[PDB]
RNA sequence: UAACUCAAUUUGUAAAAAAGUUUUAGAGCUAGAAAUAGCAAGUUAAAAUAAGGCUAGUCCGUUAUCAACUUGAAAAAGUG
DNA sequence: AATAGCATTTTTTACAAATTGAGTTAT
DNA sequence: AAATGCTATTG
C-alpha cells in the first residue's frame, strides 16, 4: 500500500515514524535471528534512535598542536647541547647525562644524584650562592668573570627553554615613566607653541600604571591634561603608548586614512608614509612615543631601573624573591608573637590553602591571599603587608600565570648579555653567538606548518632541498612563498559555474569591473521628455565610468544625478527607477591604484592588464611585508621606490565568488562577446549577469552545466558536526524503513530539524573596558550570570526612560522583544530590551513607533561603537526612522515562521530527494517519485498545544518519535490542502496583508471553532479527502497511546583520550599507569582511569591455587583506549598475557558500550563499561496521563479538567512503583520516593505534578543521576556489576529496532 | 536560485606563550631507644607532559565513521 | 552494597569557508 | 558546563 516517512532529526536523537493513507502507522512481525525461543515480534514503524553528541575537532587541534609546541622545545633545548657537546665534555664527562635522568630516583640513576656539579658540597653552595636561576642570569649578565660552562649552558637553556611570546615585531630594549612623558610634553610642546600642553613632571607613574586597566588610565591620565581631546593628537600620541591602531587622518589633514601599529611589522613601513607626507620635522613625536610605549610595557614586567643591572627582568625577579624573603621572616616573628598557637595551620599543615600549602601543597596565589587576608588585618603591625596582599604583590614566585607578559624580546637581551661576556673566554661561544640566538629567535610561521616529508595529513609546505631543516637553514631548504601561497590556496573556493577553476581575490580589477557593469546595466533613468524609464545606453556607459565612477571610490546615484544628468546631458530633474542612493559595487580598486600608480594612462587603457592581476592577486595573497616584498620585484623596473615602495603598504582582504575564465574568456560563437563584455552594451536588453548565464539563446548556461560520497557530502555540509551526526543517521534510518517496505520508496518524505563562563570573560573583560562601577554594590557571583533579569538590566540604566532601574524594580519592570513574538520567534537576549513598562515601546502590532527612534539613536550609535549589540538589532530598532515594519515586512516575517529556509535543512532535502529521485524521463527531465518536505519546527509544536497532543520531555525518549510522526501528518496535509505551495514546503520546481492572512490562516484548517469549519476538509481543486476532523483526529490520539515504541541508543566504540590526564604522585596500585615504559608507578606516579573502548566476553580457563589448576571462567574484560590496538593485532596473546587459558576465540563477543542485554521480567540493561550497566528500560506512561501532568504542572475550559480527573497522581506513582520494583531495582530510593509523596498532598495541585516531573529521573532510559524530591535530593543507585548481564540476552538492534538478532548467553 | 554591499555566529587549519602536575636535586637542626617534641626552612631547576608508531619527518598519535550474520584489505554489498 | 571525591588550565597571532539577517539587480 | 565511569573506603 502507499506510505509516507516523517523524521525528527537532532543532535542526539533522529525520531522517526511511518503512516500510511488513513494517516495511520501500521505494525509488522519481524524475524527473530539468534538461539532464543523467540523466532519472531510484531514492532510498529514508529521509534527513536538516540546517540551521543558528535564533537569537534578543537580539542584534538589543541591538544595536537600543544605536542607540537613540546617536540620543538626538546629540539630546541637539543640544539642548545649539541654546540656544548664537544667543549663541555672538556670540562663535565656526562654534565647533558646528570641532566637527562634528573626525573630518575637515586636507585635508577647511572650518575651522581646531584645534577649540576656530581657531589654534595658544589651543588649545595651552587643553590646557597644563586638561590633561584635569575640571580645565575644576573649574575652571568653583569660579571666580567670567566663562568664555569655548566653555568652558562642553565643560564642559556632556561631563557631557550621559556622564552616568553613573539606578539611584539621589531626589538624593543630596557630605555625606561615619567622623565619619557616630559620629552613627549616638551616635544608635542616646541612643535606647537601656538596649541601648548603642558602638565609639570608629578604622579605620571600611576595615573598610567594604577590598579586599574590601561584604557580607562588614558581617561585618568588624558582627561588631567585640561583643554586637550583625548581624541586629538597628544592623546592619540598618548593612545599609542597605552597599545592601540590610531589612524593621523583628520591630525595633520592628511585624505590618505593612514593608521599605525606599534607591535605590527609594519609600523616602520607606516612610519615613512605618514613622515613623507607630513613631513620629517614630525619624526621625534613618534620617536619619543615608542619610548613612552617602551615604558608601558616594561613597567608592569619589572620594577627595577637598568641604570645598574642589563638583566631587568632577571634582576625584577631577584627583588620578589628579597621582598618574599623580608615579608616571610615579618609574618613569621608576626605569628609567634600574636596567634602562636595557630602557627602549624599557616606554615606547616599543607591542606589548608595557608603559606604552607602555598608552598609545598596546591593552593595558588588567589587562594592563598584569601586565606591570610582576616589574619593580616586581625593581627596589627602588618600594614604594607596589606597593601602588597591589596596589590597582588605579597609573596610571589617568580614563576606564575602572569609571566605570560614578558617578550622574547626582554630575554633575549639577556641571553645575548651573557654570550657577549663568554665569547671573550670561549671561543665556540664567539662563533655559534649567532645559531644560539637563533634558537631563542627562529618560530616557523604560520603560513608554513608542519615541516613535513609527505606523511602529514594536516602539513602543506614545498620542500626546496630535501635535507634536513634547521633554525638556521629554513629560508635555504623551504619554499616560503610557494608554501605561504599554498596555505592559502589549499583553502579558497573554486568557481561553482566551472569547478575546475579557482576564484579571483575579492580586489581583482576585472572582477571589480564586472561587479559595477552588472549592477549600472539595470539602472533605469525618466526626464522631462521620457514617457517610459528607458534603461542604460549600452554605447553610453563607457563615459559614466569614466567621468563618474573611475574619479571617486564610493559613486552617488545624488553625486552621479547632479553631476552627470546637469554637466553631460543638458539634463534638469534626475529620476532613478533601478537604484536610489549610493552604488553598492565601487571600482574602489581603480581608485585606490590610481593614487599609488598616478597614471590613468596604464590603468585606464588596458592595453595589458594580465601583469595587474598578478600584483593585486599578491597583494590579497600574502601578509607579510617580507612575502610581498620578493615577490612584487618583477614589476620594479616600471616604477621608483615612491610608486613601486607604497604598493607594498596596500594591502587587500577577501575572495571573489566567480573566476577569470567565466567573466572574460568563455564566449559564445554565436554571440562574439564575454559576459563583462556583453554587460557592457546589450543593446536595447540590458541583461544581467544570471540572465547572460541562462538565456538559452546564449550557449553559457549548457557549458556550465555540461563541464561540471554520501559521508564525504555530509561532511561537506556546513553545520555543527553535532547536527552533521543527526543527518548522517537520519539518511541511514530511512534507508533502512524503505528496505522494510520491501524496497518501495515512500510517497513522502518529512524532515524537520531542532535548534557562565562564556559571561564571566565577556563581562570582567567588558567591565575592564567600560568604567561602570558595577562593583561597588554588585557582588561577584560565576554562575548567577545566567539570572536573565540581572544579564539584561546591567545590558545600571534602564532602556525606557534612560535612567537606573532598581533591584526590586528590575524584577517589576517588563522586558519587551526588539520585534513582536508573532514576527520572528528568537531566544528572549539578542532582541532583549526591558523598558519601564511596555507603554514606553508602542503599540505591539508593528516595530517600535519612529517617536522612540527620533528619541533615542543619537544614543543608539554611543552602544553600537562600544558593540554591545550587533548592527542588525540598531537596523530593525532604527526601522522605525528608517521605514518601518510594513504589511509586506509583516507578511514575510508571518510567511518564514512556518517554511523552513534555512540552508543545512534545504540540504538535507537535496540529499535525501536526490536519493530517492534517480529515473528520468522522455524529455531529460527528472521523476519526482518522492516529495521531501522540510517543516519549521513550530508547526508540530502549535499543533500538539492547540489540539490537546502535550508533550512532556522528562516521562521518556518517545517525543522525538511521536514527532517524527505528526510532522509526517500535518506534512502530508498541509501539502495536500495547499498543493500550490509544492515550491514552497518541497524540494524540486493591501494584498500583501492578504498573503499574510494566507499565511497567518494556514492552519486554521485544522480547527472547528474560529471566529464553524466543515467537518471533512478536502482538497481545493481534486475531490480527494484530506482532513476527516472526525476519523483522523483520534487515529493521531491511538498512536501517541501506544506504549511500544521502538528507542534504540547507537552501540559506540570509545575513542579519546586514553586516560583521565592528572599525572597522581607514586602509590601503591595496579590501577596507577606509567607516563612512560621504565618509569614504575610506585616510584614515579602515573595515570589511573583510563576510558575502556569496548569490552569482550572472555569464555577461557585461569589458573587456581599453586596448583595451576585450570577453574573455567566468563566474564566481562575491559580494552582500554589504549590497549585496544594491542589486543585486535593478537587477540589471543592480549588475553593469555592476562592470565586467561583456552581462550574460545569463536566466542570472544566484541561489545561496545551501550549494549543492550534482555534479563527477566522485560528488565534491560546498557553496558557502559566492563564493570558498570544503565538503566535500558523505558516506561511508557498512558496518553490519559501525559496531558494531565502538563496541565496539572501549568484556557479556561480545560483548567477544570485538572481539578476534576485530579488525583492522576495515585495512579502515576504506582506505575513508577509497578516498575521501579520490576526493572529499576532502587529499594531504598523507590522507599524515599514513596515516603516523601504521602508527606506532601496538603501541598498544592501543580506542586505534586512539578515533583513527580522530577521522579522519572528514577525511571528513565541511560545513567542514574541525582534529582529532588520536594526537599529530599535522591542520590542515583548505580550499577556497578555486569556479572548477571553474562547470562542474560545480548540483544542486536538494527539501527530502527525492526530487525532483531538475540543471543541467549548462557554459553560456556 | 545568483551576483552585489554592510555588519554578527558557526566550522576547519597552522604558528606561538604562561602556568599546572609528576619524580629527582636544593646535606634540616637539636632532645629521645622510639612514638613524639621544639625550632630552623619554604620562592628555584632538570625532565616528562598522552604509552608510543614507522613512514624516521623539528612527522604522526584524543575529530569524523561503528547492530548482527555472510562477503570484502577496506570502502561496501548481500541477508528477514 | 551505601558512600564520597574526582575530573588540566589560560592566553595570542594568521587564514579560509558557510550561515544568518538588513538592502539593489535579475532567473 | 555538567555528567558519569573510575577510584577507594566501609561495616
Amino acid at each position: 500500500k502507499k506510505y509516507s516517512i516523517g523524521l525528527a532529526i537532532g543532535t542526539n536523537s533522529v525520531g522517526w515514524a511511518v503512516i500510511t493513507d488513513e494517516y495511520k502507522v501500521p505494525s509488522k512481525k519481524f524475524k527473530v535471528l539468534g538461539n532464543t525461543d523467540r523466532h519472531s515480534i510484531k514492532k510498529n514503524l514508529i521509534g527513536a534512535l538516540l546517540f551521543d553528541s558528535g564533537e569537534t575537532a578543537e580539542a584534538t587541534r589543541l591538544k595536537r598542536t600543544a605536542r607540537r609546541r613540546y617536540t620543538r622545545r626538546k629540539n630546541r633545548i637539543l640544539y642548545l647541547q649539541e654546540i656544548f657537546s664537544n667543549e663541555m665534555a672538556k670540562v663535565d664527562d656526562s654534565f647533558f647525562h646528570r641532566l637527562e635522568e634528573s626525573f630518575l630516583v637515586e636507585e635508577d640513576k647511572k650518575h651522581e644524584r646531584h645534577p649540576i656539579f656530581g657531589n654534595i658540597v658544589d651543588e649545595v653552595a651552587y643553590h646557597e650562592k644563586y638561590p633561584t636561576i635569575y640571580h645565575l642570569r644576573k649574575k652571568l649578565v653583569d660579571s666580567t668573570d670567566k663562568a664555569d660552562l655548566r653555568l652558562i649552558y642553565l643560564a642559556l637553556a632556561h631563557m631557550i627553554k621559556f622564552r616568553g611570546h613573539f606578539l611584539i615585531e621589531g626589538d624593543l630594549n630596557p630605555d625606561n615613566v615619567d622623565k619619557l612623558f616630559i620629552q613627549l610634553v616638551q616635544t608635542y610642546n616646541q612643535l606647537f607653541e601656538e596649541n601648548p600642553i603642558n602638565a609639570s613632571g608629578v604622579d605620571a607613574k600611576a595615573i598610567l600604571s594604577a590598579r586599574l586597566s590601561k584604557s580607562r588610565r588614558l581617561e585618568n591620565l588624558i582627561a588631567q591634561l585640561p583643554g586637550e581631546k583625548k581624541n586629538g593628537l597628544f592623546g592619540n600620541l598618548i593612545a599609542l603608548s597605552l597599545g592601540l591602531t590610531p589612524n593621523f587622518k583628520s591630525n595633520f589633514d592628511l585624505a590618505e586614512d593612514t593608521k599605525l601599529q606599534l607591535s605590527k611589522d609594519t609600523y616602520d613601513d607606516d612610519l615613512d608614509n605618514l613622515l613623507a607626507q607630513i613631513g620629517d620635522q614630525y619624526a621625534d613625536l613618534f620617536l619619543a612615543a615608542k619610548n613612552l610605549s617602551d615604558a608601558i610595557l616594561l613597567s608592569d614586567i619589572l620594577r627595577v631601573n637598568t641604570e645598574i643591572t642589563k638583566a631587568p627582568l632577571s634582576a625584577s625577579m631577584i627583588k620578589l624573591y628579597d621582598e618574599h624573603h623580608q615579608d616571610l621572616t615579618l609574618l613569621k616573628a608576626l605569628v609567634r608573637q600574636q596567634l602562636p598557637e595557630k602557627y602549624k595551620e599557616i606554615f606547616f599543615d599543607q591542606s589548608k590553602n595557608g603559606y604552607a600549602g602555598y608552598i609545598d601543597g596546591g593552593a595558588s596565589q588567589e587562594e592563598f591571599y584569601k586565606f591570610i587576608k582576616p589574619i593580616l588585618e586581625k593581627m596589627d603591625g602588618t600594614e604594607e603587608l596589606l597593601v602588597k596582599l591589596n596589590r597582588e604583590d605579597l609573596l610571589r614566585k617568580q614563576r606564575t600565570f602572569d609571566n605570560g607578559i614578558i617578550p622574547h624580546q626582554i630575554h633575549l637581551g639577556e641571553l645575548h648579555a651573557i654570550l657577549r661576556r663568554q665569547e671573550d673566554f670561549y671561543p665556540f661561544l664567539k662563533d655559534n653567538r649567532e645559531k644560539i640566538e637563533k634558537i631563542l629567535t627562529f618560530r616557523i610561521p604560520y603560513y608554513v606548518g608542519p615541516l613535513a616529508r609527505g606523511n602529514s595529513r594536516f602539513a602543506w609546505m614545498t620542500r626546496k632541498s630535501e635535507e634536513t631543516i634547521t633554525p638556521w637553514n629554513f629560508e635555504k631548504v623551504v619554499d616560503k612563498g610557494a608554501s605561504a601561497q599554498s596555505f592559502i590556496e589549499r583553502m579558497t573556493n573554486f568557481d561553482k559555474n566551472l569547478p575546475n577553476e579557482k576564484v579571483l581575490p575579492k580586489h581583482s580589477l576585472l572582477y571589480e569591473y564586472f561587479t559595477v557593469y552588472n549592477e549600472l546595466t539595470k539602472v533605469k533613468y525618466v526626464t522631462e521628455g521620457m514617457r517610459k524609464p528607458a534603461f542604460l545606453s549600452g554605447d553610453q556607459k563607457k563615459a559614466i565610468v569614466d567621468l563618474l565612477f573611475k574619479t571617486n571610490r564610493k559613486v552617488t546615484v545624488k553625486q552621479l544625478k547632479e553631476d552627470y544628468f546637469k554637466k553631460i546631458e543638458e539634463f534638469d530633474s534626475v529620476e532613478i527607477s533601478g537604484v536610489e542612493d549610493r552604488f553598492n559595487a565601487s571600482l574602489g580598486t581603480y581608485h585606490d591604484l590610481l593614487k599609488i600608480i598616478k597614471d590613468k594612462d596604464f590603468l585606464d587603457n588596458e592595453e595589458n592588464e594580465d601583469i595587474l592581476e598578478d600584483i593585486v592577486l599578491t597583494l590579497t595573497l600574502f601578509e607579510d611585508r617580507e612575502m610581498i616584498e620578493e615577490r612584487l620585484k618583477t614589476y620594479a623596473h616600471l616604477f621608483d621606490d615612491k610608486v613601486m615602495k607604497q604598493l607594498k603598504r596596500r594591502r587587500y582582504t577577501g575572495w571573489g565568488r566567480l573566476s577569470r575564465k567565466l567573466i572574460n574568456g568563455i564566449r559564445d560563437k554565436q554571440s562574439g562577446k564575454t559576459i563583462l563584455d556583453f554587460l557592457k552594451s546589450d543593446g536595447f536588453a540590458n541583461r544581467n549577469f544570471i540572465q547572460l548565464i541562462h538565456d538559452d539563446s546564449l550557449t553559457f548556461k549548457e557549458d556550465i552545466q555540461k563541464a561540471q560520497s554520501l559521508h564525504e557530502h555530509i561532511a561537506n555540509l556546513a553545520g555543527s558536526p553535532a547536527i552533521k551526526k543527526g543527518i548522517l543517521q537520519t539518511v541511514k534510518v530511512v534507508d533502512e524503513l524503505v528496505k522494510v517496505m520491501g524496497r518501495h520508496k515512500p510517497e513522502n518524505i518529512v524532515i524537520e530539524m531542532a535548534r557562565s563562563r562564556e559571561r564571566m570573560k565577556r563581562i570582567e573583560e567588558g567591565i575592564k573596558e567600560l568604567g561602570s562601577q558595577i562593583l561597588k554594590e554588585h557582588p561577584v557571583e560565576n554562575t548567577q550570570l545566567q539570572n536573565e533579569k540581572l544579564y539584561l538590566y546591567y545590558l545600571g540604566r534602564d532602556m525606557y526612560v534612560d535612567q537606573e532601574l532598581d533591584i526590586n524594580r528590575l524584577s517589576d519592570y517588563d522586558v519587551d522583544a526588539i520585534v513582536p513574538q508573532s514576527f520572528l520567534k528568537d531566544d528572549s537576549i539578542d532582541n532583549k530590551v526591558l523598558t519601564r513598562s511596555d507603554k514606553n515601546r508602542g503599540k505591539s502590532d508593528n516595530v517600535p513607533s519612529e517617536e522612540v527612534v527620533k528619541k533615542m539613536k543619537n544614543y543608539w550609535r554611543q552602544l553600537l561603537n562600544a558593540k554591545l549589540i550587533t548592527q542588525r538589532k540598531f537596523d530593525n530598532l532604527t526601522k522605525a526612522e528608517r521605514g518601518g515594519l510594513s504589511e509586506l515586512d509583516k507578511a514575510g516575517f508571518i510567511k518564514r515562521q512556518l517554511v523552513e529556509t534555512r540552508q543545512i535543512t534545504k540540504h538535507v532535502a537535496q540529499i535525501l530527494d536526490s536519493r530517492m529521485n534517480t529515473k528520468y524521463d522522455e524529455n531529460d527531465k527528472l521523476i519526482r517519485e518522492v516529495k521531501v518536505i522540510t517543516l519549521k519546527s513550530k508547526l508540530v509544536s502549535d499543533f500538539r498545544k492547540d489540539f490537546q497532543f502535550y508533550k512532556v520531555r522528562e516521562i521518556n525518549n518517545y517525543h522525538h518519535a511521536h514527532d517524527a510522526y505528526l510532522n509526517a501528518v500535518v506534512g502530508t496535509a498541509l501539502i495536500k490542502k495547499y498543493p500550490k505551495l509544492e515550491s514552497e514546503f518541497v524540494y524540486g520546481d493591501g494584498k500583501a496583508t492578504a498573503k499574510y492572512f494566507f499565511y497567518s490562516n494556514i492552519m486554521n484548517f485544522f480547527k472547528t471553532e474560529i471566529t464553524k469549519r466543515p467537518l471533512i476538509e478536502t482538497n481545493g481543486e481534486t475531490g480527494e479527502i484530506v482532513w476527516d476532523k472526525g476519523r483522523d483526529f483520534a487515529t493521531v490520539r491511538k498512536v501517541l497511546s501506544m506504549p511500544q515504541v521502538n528507542i534504540v541508543k547507537k552501540t559506540e566504540v570509545q575513542t579519546g583520550g586514553f586516560s583521565k590526564e592528572s599525572i597522581l604522585p607514586k602509590r601503591n596500585s595496579d590501577k596507577l599507569i606509567a607516563r612512560k615504559k621504565d618509569w614504575d608507578p610506585k616510584k614515579y606516579g602515573g595515570f589511573d582511569s583510563p576510558t575502556v573502548a569496548y569490552s569482550v566476553l572472555v569464555v577461557a580457563k585461569v589458573e587456581k591455587g599453586k596448583s595451576k589448576k585450570l577453574k573455567s571462567v566468563k566474564e566481562l574484560l575491559g580494552i582500554t583506549i589504549m590497549e585496544r590496538s594491542s589486543f585486535e593485532k593478537n587477540p589471543i596473546d592480549f588475553l593469555e598475557a592476562k592470565g586467561y587459558k583456552e581462550v574460545k576465540k569463536d566466542l570472544i563477543i566484541k561489545l561496545p558500550k551501550y549494549s543492550l542485554f534482555e534479563l527477566e521480567n522485560g528488565r534491560k540493561r546498557m553496558l557502559a563499561s566492563a564493570g558498570v550497566l544503565q538503566k535500558g528500560n523505558e516506561l511508557a506512561l498512558p496518553s490519559k496521563y501525559v496531558n494531565f501532568l502538563y496541565l496539572a504542572s501549568h484556557n479556561e475550559q480545560k483548567q477544570l479538567f485538572v481539578e476534576q480527573h485530579k488525583h492522576y497522581l495515585d495512579e502515576i506513582i504506582e506505575q513508577i512503583s509497578e516498575f521501579s520494583k520490576r526493572v529499576i531495582l532502587a529499594d531504598a530510593n523507590l522507599d524515599k520516593v514513596l515516603s516523601a509523596y504521602n508527606k506532601h498532598r496538603d501541598k498544592p495541585i501543580r506542586e505534586q505534578a512539578e515533583n513527580i516531573i522530577h521522579l522519572f529521573t528514577l525511571t528513565n532510559l541511560g545513567a542514574p543521576a541525582a534529582f529532588k524530591y520536594f526537599d529530599t535530593t535522591i542520590d542515583r543507585k548505580r550499577y556497578t556489576s555486569t556479572k548477571e548481564v553474562l547470562d542474560a540476552t545480548l540483544i542486536h538492534q538494527s539501527i530502527t529496532g525492526l530487525y532483531e538478532t538475540r543471543i541467549d548467553l548462557s554459553q560456556l
